Parts: structure tokens; C-alpha cells; sequence
């Protein structure tokens, strides 16, 4: 009835998939590290399948409609989340409304297929204070969490500026807000069935060596 937790040996190609795309999607944000740390690399603790029945129905139903709207495309792809609730997330699901609304973002659940820039998230917008202990947002101590889920995009509407919006333009599913003058890609669901948390990776950002 609820959420297990499985967990990939590391010796799996499933498990060095997924910290693959984790590692290797890191880049250097504008920020000067000052949301999600200063790094150049993650130490994986761990990574575990998030099973549940219920949203894996939830999910594929929504998955269904879209494709019915979207000439039999459901367009789903694989991006990273970062949120101070990733505990409510595996076990509830994602919920559309705990979703912010105004300031930067808007009405929806965010994702990246940049881990690096879900790590910002983590501790809320901006990077909120940092750690609930030492509130340092670039803590190399703290076991951080993130969710490489499946998403299923639909029809996504383009365009330069997210915090705009609450739903998603007529005949579109989801949004991808790209780059001016942002840096990198992020895309916008405003249901939370839309998305299903695959993967739940702990881990520690690294501290660059010498
Ligand atoms: C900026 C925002 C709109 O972008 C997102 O993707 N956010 C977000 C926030 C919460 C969720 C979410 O699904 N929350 C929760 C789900 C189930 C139970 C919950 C119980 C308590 C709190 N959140 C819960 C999903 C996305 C938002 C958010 C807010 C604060 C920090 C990072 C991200
Ligand atoms: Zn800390």
C-alpha cells in the first residue's frame, strides 16, 4: 500500500545509468555556486527504485490522456527534481498544489535535465538558508536527495520566461522555458501525475580537491 524503497546495487548497469546522466550533466551555473555549492563532482550514497502502485496507475492513466491528445505521442523523458519535499513526493506523489506561484516560478513542478540545476532546489529557492544544520548551502556533509523521474511532457508549449503562468497554453501539456540573455532548460508540468519518481538518489556534493 505504500512506497518500497528498492535499492540498485551499484555493480547494475541501472544503477551506473543513473549516476551517469547525474554526473555528467553537472555544469557551471552563473551563480558562482552560491545556490547548490561549489563542485565539480557528487559522491553517490545511494540510489534507490521508488515502487508504488497507486502512482504508477495515476501516471499511467494521466500518460494515456495525453497520448489521446497528442496524435498517440506521449512525448515522456527522463529529468531530475529538486525540492525540499522529496520525502512527501515518494510517498504521496507529486501535488500541483504545493506548487509556489509567483516570484520567479509559477504554478509547477519544475524539472531539469540538468542535475546540477535540481541541486539548487534542494533546499528551496535560491538555495533557501542551506542545511537545516549548519545552513550552508554548500555543505559537502549533509546527505542531499533528488528524483530522476519520468516525465510525460505531451505537447510541450516553448517560450523564454516561466514565472508567468498556473496551467499549461490550450493543446499543450507541459512547458519548456529556454534561454535568453535563462541559462539552462526547465520543464514544467502543472499536474503532478504527469511525472513519476523513477529513481531517489542520495548524495553529497564534493568538494574540489588539489
Ligand atoms: C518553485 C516551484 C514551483 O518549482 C517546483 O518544482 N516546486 C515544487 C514544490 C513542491 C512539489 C511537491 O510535489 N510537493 C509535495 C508533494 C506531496 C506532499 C507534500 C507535502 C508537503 C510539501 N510538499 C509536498 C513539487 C514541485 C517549487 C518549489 C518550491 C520551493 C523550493 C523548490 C521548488
Ligand atoms: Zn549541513
Amino acid at each position: 500500500q505504500g512506497t518500497i524503497l528498492l535499492d540498485l546495487a551499484p555493480e547494475d548497469k541501472e544503477y551506473q545509468s543513473v549516476e551517469e546522466e547525474m554526473q555528467s550533466t553537472i555544469r557551471e551555473h552563473r551563480d558562482g555556486g552560491n545556490a547548490g555549492g561549489i563542485f565539480n563532482r557528487y559522491n553517490v550514497i545511494r540510489i534507490q527504485k521508488v515502487v508504488n502502485k497507486k502512482l504508477r496507475e495515476r501516471f499511467c492513466h494521466r500518460q494515456k490522456e495525453v497520448s489521446e491528445e497528442n496524435h498517440n505521442h506521449h512525448n515522456e523523458r527522463m529529468l531530475f527534481h529538486g525540492s525540499p519535499f522529496i520525502n512527501a513526493i515518494i510517498h504521496k506523489g507529486f501535488d500541483e498544489r504545493h506548487a509556489y506561484i509567483g516570484g520567479m516560478f509559477g504554478a509547477g513542478i519544475y524539472f531539469a535535465e540538468n542535475s546540477s540545476k535540481s541541486n539548487q532546489y534542494v533546499y528551496g529557492i535560491g538555495g533557501g538558508t542551506g542545511c537545516p544544520t549548519h545552513k550552508d548551502r554548500s555543505c559537502y556533509i549533509c546527505h542531499r536527495q533528488m528524483l530522476f523521474c519520468r516525465v510525460t511532457l505531451g505537447k510541450s508549449f516553448l517560450q523564454f520566461s516561466t514565472m508567468k503562468m498556473a496551467h499549461a497554453p490550450p493543446g499543450h501539456h507541459s512547458v519548456i522555458g529556454r534561454p535568453s540573455v535563462l541559462a539552462y532548460a526547465e520543464y514544467v508540468i502543472y499536474r503532478g501525475e504527469q511525472a513519476y519518481p523513477e529513481y531517489l538518489i542520495t548524495y553529497q556534493i564534493m568538494k574540489p580537491e588539489h
